[PDB]
């Protein structure tokens, strides 16, 4: 059922972009692009919280070809037309100051896509990915845990639940319960789909919680910058009570440093009512209700 390599690097299928646009406002750090590629004249179907590769033009510095890089999916299986004719990505930039040199590098796969101009071909594979799948089960508490392009995955989650043309086009998925997005990024600015993430707020109250952590306009009670293991510690007992649901899943998406806070934070919650998190946690990974992606 699920859609897994329909497409592989050593022949992939050849998109055409339709449009890429910035999604880092002014006064934001770097460049994050919502990048839409055409899918007509293949058959690459996906759903939401796979991934799928982007096969970057090129030699590496020993002369071989580049390899694939990952990127999630950032819209729904219909794309954001819902004509089930594109696929969108959320892709950052990559770039760093060199050890000991100061020179910018700049990352070869993310630079490619966020300067590519409509129209250009580009080899994509996949989709692939079966850890960060969304329930069927329009009843489910859904926790979200993002930072930066982690957004990605929850945009395909959030948008399918609340964006009317979906609704209307799933009719047997009517999302009716409780969805919780914790969002961390340096800057207001960087909050990325920020006007579309407030209207589901505004419009599905009871349904969608939105909170942020910006590291440059926050700082947390240590008096350190606002990250969103800050935001879990501070809401861990309301977390905790979410996930003692069956019926919920959490989803996590972002850097891999993020992960040992979180655990922090619901260890002490749970160690109220005597439950040790590490091991209901790993009973949670086994069920298939922990679901993590990191990089
Ligand atoms: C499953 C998955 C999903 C992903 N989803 C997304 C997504 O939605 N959006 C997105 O933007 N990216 C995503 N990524 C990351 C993506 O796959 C690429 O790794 C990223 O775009 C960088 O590739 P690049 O070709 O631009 O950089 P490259 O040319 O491949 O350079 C990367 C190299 O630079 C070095 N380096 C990287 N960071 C630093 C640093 N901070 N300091 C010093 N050295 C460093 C490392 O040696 C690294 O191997 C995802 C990755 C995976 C595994
Ligand atoms: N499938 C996957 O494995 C997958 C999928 C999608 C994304 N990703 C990964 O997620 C990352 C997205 O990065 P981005 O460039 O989009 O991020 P970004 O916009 O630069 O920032 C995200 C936020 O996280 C903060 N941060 C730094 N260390 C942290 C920590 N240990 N715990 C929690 N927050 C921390 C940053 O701090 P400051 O404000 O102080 O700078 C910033 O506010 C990529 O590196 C990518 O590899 C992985």
């Amino acid at each position: 059922d699920v859609p897994v390599n329909l497409y592989r690097p050593n022949a992939p299928f050849i998109g055409k972009v339709i449009s890429n646009e910035p999604l880092v406002k002014e006064g934001g750090i770097g460049i994050v692009q919502h990048i839409k590629f055409d899918l007509t004249g293949g058959n690459l179907k996906y759903i939401e919280g796979q991934s799928i590769g982007i096969i970057p033009p090129g030699v590496d510095k020993n002369g071989k070809p580049e390899k694939l890089r990952l990127y999630s999916i950032a819209s729904t299986r219909h794309g954001d037309d819902v004509d089930d004719k594109t696929i969108s990505l959320c892709v950052r930039q990559l770039e760093y100051k060199h050890p000991e040199s100061g020179a910018t590098v700049y990352g070869v796969c993310s630079t490619y896509l966020t300067h590519i101009e409509p129209g250009s071909e580009v080899k994509i594979t996949g989709p692939v990915g079966k850890e960060m799948l969304l329930p069927d089960d329009p009843e489910a508490n859904v926790i979200m845990l993002a930072t930066g392009t982690g957004i990605a995955p929850m945009r395909t989650y959030l948008w399918r639940m609340f964006k009317d043309a979906e609704r209307a086009a799933n009719p047997e998925y009517q999302f009716k319960g409780f969805s919780w997005l914790v969002f961390g990024v340096p800057t207001t600015p960087n909050i990325l789909y920020k006007e579309e993430l407030e209207e589901i707020q505004q419009k599905y109250p009871d349904n969608f919680r939105l909170t942020y952590a910006i590291s440059r306009e926050q700082k947390n009670p240590q008096g350190g910058r606002m990250y969103i293991q800050d935001r879990v510690a501070e809401h861990a007992d309301q977390l905790w009570q979410l996930i003692k649901n069956q019926k919920t899943h959490t989803y996590i998406c972002g850097l891999r440093g993020m992960e040992e806070g979180i655990d922090a934070a619901l260890s002490a919650a749970a160690a109220k009512e005597g439950v040790t998190w590490s091991d209901y946690q790993k009973d949670l990974k086994k069920a298939g209700r922990w679901h993590v992606e990191t990089s």
